[PDB]
């Protein structure tokens, strides 16, 4: 297996605003490609930013969704409402030790 | 609920000898005292890093919970084996969105 740890910094005192657009127009797309497995903001160091865990079973399980999702004209008419909200975004690849569980 | 995401950046080259003794000594002892969702290596930005996820019901139940294992005599026989491999640790308090899994 494989997580990708995606983090996004969102404009100021706008999270709330980000995560409801977020929860209502893009999670059921998204989660038709990728597994998530968690959603948190962060209550400590940089505020305002949300992450992401999302589960894969190997880089080429991955590159595969991650095609068919960027396909999906869904989730091409739903990113731009969410983009104007992207201060910056960053990206860890993260594979599991040996009694990392399930 | 709430995450701590911990993570330590360990002596180069080092990782794997960090992940034995700490898989054969130290696991039983703090699974005791905190809900381990996740342990992974980094795949990519900062190698040698190894993450953490703890679940805790919340800051007091965490506190208490810390307080509980740093009194046990077993862990503090413990931490002096990992110590000098540790480079540099980090911590980042989570809290869930309100569409994030459990």
């Amino acid at each position: 297996m494989l997580v990708e740890m995606r983090t996004y910094r969102i404009t100021a005192g706008k999270v709330p605003e980000f995560l409801k657009i977020y929860q209502d127009e893009g999670l059921g797309i998204i989660t038709q490609y990728a597994r998530l497995r968690g959603c948190w903001t962060q209550d400590s160091g940089t505020l305002n930013s949300v992450v992401f865990w999302w589960a894969y079973d190997d880089y080429s399980h991955r590159a595969a969704q991650r095609e068919r999702l960027a396909a999906d004209p869904q989730w091409q008419a739903f990113t731009p409402r969410i983009v104007p909200y992207l201060e910056h975004q960053e990206s860890v690849f993260l594979v599991p030790a040996a009694f990392c569980p399930d």
